[PDB]
């Protein structure tokens, strides 16, 4: 899939996981 933290639709996937980047 993208990036963890791109487009601003919140994914918590695939070796992220440490970023929250949903939350403001």
């Amino acid at each position: 899939h993208p990036p963890c933290c791109l487009y601003g639709k919140c994914r918590r996937y695939p070796g992220c996981s440490s970023a929250s980047c949903c939350q403001r």
